[PDB]
């Protein structure tokens, strides 16, 4: 007993939901290890390593640091990374301060910029998905999970993919786009509109879609979907900064080939951050006493 992994590697406790935390046997530098049994009947650690392979050099892109198989396990070893930004919401009593929703509301929107300048769409942009870094990058946003994301133009010739209809729901229905509600293909203008959401979500502690009485997983999407189609924009960022809903009322906008202004949404928010008097020194909430 005492399990190692490509020849560096020593594994550690269980740390997150299955990650395990592991340590380089020289140095004790810690990373992150996912373990996949090769006779699973639900594989995701290719496809994942595939991404982060290939979003290898972006910036909040954890980065891989071993691929390989022991045993009968498929073994992937990370840059440890720290807590999601549902955790870190869930330690801050379900509501970040303005400027903590700003300082993240920047870098998730590059975070997504940068998944589709590689061709890609996410398609479940939510909390979950977006982690704080450690030590140096502590600072920083990582994105992560690519078991939905999707090629959406030729690597080549940009050719975006065709429009679609009668699409199945593919991401969290809380933070779903209206289009998706509605069965169309995804495209970048819906990572964006998700994100909207998640930042509106940060605003108030949840949506009022939220928590809807269903009685079946076709029933509950259909009331979401009704419930975020009841609700302007300008209702449900009521008593927060306009520029919330600049932002959504933009992205709803878009075509759905259309290639987001994603300057115009940083500038936007970096605008009320200087309006307001925040500095650019990274303290969000969850640094703070509470």
């Amino acid at each position: 007993m005492e399990l190692r992994v490509g020849n560096k590697y020593r594994l550690g406790r269980k740390i997150g939901s299955d990650i395990y935390l592991g340590a380089n046997i020289a140095s004790g530098e810690e990373v992150a290890i996912k373990l996949e049994c090769v006779k699973t009947k639900h594989p995701q650690l290719h496809i994942e390593s595939k991404f982060y392979k290939m979003m290898q050099g972006g910036v909040g892109i954890p980065s891989i640091k071993w691929c390989g198989a022991e045993g009968d396990y498929n073994v992937m070893v990370m840059e440890l990374l720290g807590p999601s930004l549902e955790d870190l919401f869930n330690f801050c009593s379900r509501k970040f301060s303005l400027k903590t929703v700003l300082l993240l509301a920047d870098q998730m929107i590059s975070r997504i910029e940068y998944i589709h300048s590689k061709n890609f769409i996410h398609r479940d942009v939510k909390p979950d998905n977006f982690l704080m870094g450690l030590g140096k990058k502590g600072n920083l946003v990582y994105i992560i999970d690519f078991g939905l994301a999707k090629k959406y133009r030729d690597a080549r010739t940009h050719q975006h993919i065709p429009y679609r209809e009668n699409k199945n729901l593919t991401g969290t229905a809380r933070y779903a786009s209206i289009n998706t509600h509605l069965g169309i293909e995804q495209s970048r203008r819906d990572d964006l509109e998700s994100l909207g959401y998640v930042l509106m979500y940060f605003n108030l502690g949840s949506l009022p879609w939220q928590g809807l009485k269903a009685a079946t997983k076709r029933q509950k999407y259909e009331r979401i979907s009704e419930k975020k189609m009841s609700t302007p924009i300008e209702v449900l960022c009521k008593g927060y900064p306009s520029e919330f809903s600049t932002y959504l009322n933009f992205c709803r906008s878009l075509r759905f080939d259309d290639k987001p202004d994603y300057s115009y949404l940083r500038q936007l928010f970096r605008n009320l951050f200087h309006r307001q008097g925040f500095s650019y020194d990274y303290v969000f909430d969850w640094n703070m006493l509470k």
